[PDB]
């Protein structure tokens, strides 16, 4: 059995767009995700989400909801990424671009799932559905799934 490190995800998504963040820099630039990294010690899973999200886009918000989890493997990876997905509809502030990272809208018949990562395309649909899910994807480098579980759930 494999150790499994915790992640944070954030979908900043309205009723007409979605905000994603671009890698600017190194391996995987140019693609497009939701705002997220490791849950530190002693936080919450959902604070440390907030907190994610505000050092990475310059975002805060009140509340976000919970709506899925999915864990990551990569081949050569002994440790698996398990990644906490939050949403919210309503933010505070304008985003920033960093040297890292930049942000853009979408609008929500222009989400630019060839430029995200692959797994997005099974799990986003149902996240604009409003239903809650848990995933599981093994990939082997950045762009190919050699295997995968997604299920709707009613409590995540
Ligand atoms: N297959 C995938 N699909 C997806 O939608 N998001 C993914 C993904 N794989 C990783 N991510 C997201 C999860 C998380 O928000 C982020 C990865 O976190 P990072 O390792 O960048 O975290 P930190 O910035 O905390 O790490 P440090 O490099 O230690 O500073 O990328
Ligand atoms: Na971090
Ligand atoms: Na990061």
């Amino acid at each position: 059995m494999k150790a499994s490190r915790l992640y944070t995800l954030v979908l900043v998504l309205q009723p007409q767009r979605v905000l994603l963040g671009m890698k600017k820099r190194g391996f995987g630039a140019g693609r497009w995700n939701g705002f997220g990294g490791k849950v530190q010690e002693g936080e919450t899973i959902e604070d440390g989400a907030r907190r994610e999200l505000q050092e990475e886009s310059g975002l805060t918000v009140d509340a976000l909801h919970k709506v899925g989890q999915i864990v990551f493997e990569f081949v050569g990876e002994p440790e698996l990424m398990d990644v906490h997905v939050f949403a919210t509809d309503s933010i505070q502030g304008t985003p920033v671009e960093s040297d890292e990272m930049r942000p853009s809208w979408f609008q929500l018949d222009q989400i630019p799932f060839k430029d995200m990562w692959p797994d997005d395309s099974y799990w986003f649909p149902l996240l604009l559905q409003k239903k809650k899910f848990h995933g599981y994807f093994k990939f082997q480098g950045q762009d190919t799934i050699l295997d995968y579980t997604l299920r709707e759930v009613d409590t995540v």
